[PDB]
């Protein structure tokens, strides 16, 4: 249930277990989550556990960065979708960049709530 500014980061940058991770996954997944209503330029979805996203937000798997963002200890399976492209209109076509690397987030009561989304722009 998409109730909380928490469930709603999920729906935006959470897929436990992709499919796949290719261009047609982007495609797929960003219309999904009603991310295509203009295509969305970039997002990036996070792989694996709930558990180990959520830690990012204390010193489980967590450290401070930048001014009062969170930046993971752990490194997580990710897969960014790119607007193939310029329209802000669909179809949205995308190509996806699969990756391993270290997660930023904004959170609110120990809870993630935005992704910093500009650090997936270069692979
Ligand atoms: O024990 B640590 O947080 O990996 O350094």
């Amino acid at each position: 249930q998409d109730n909380s500014r928490y469930t709603h980061f999920l729906t935006q940058h959470y897929d436990a277990k992709p499919q796949g991770r290719d261009d047609r996954y982007c495609e797929s997944i960003m219309r999904r989550r009603g991310l295509t209503s203009p295509c969305k330029d970039i997002n990036t979805f996070i792989h694996g556990n709930k558990r180990s996203i959520k830690a990012i937000c204390e010193n489980k798997n967590g450290n401070p960065h930048r001014e009062n963002l969170r930046i993971s200890k752990s490194s997580f399976q990710v897969t960014t979708c790119k607007l193939h492209g310029g329209s802000p209109w669909p179809p949205c076509q995308y190509r996806a960049t699969a990756g391993f690397r270290n997660v930023v987030v904004a959170c609110e009561n120990g809870l993630p709530v935005r992704l910093d989304q500009s650090i997936f722009r270069r692979p």
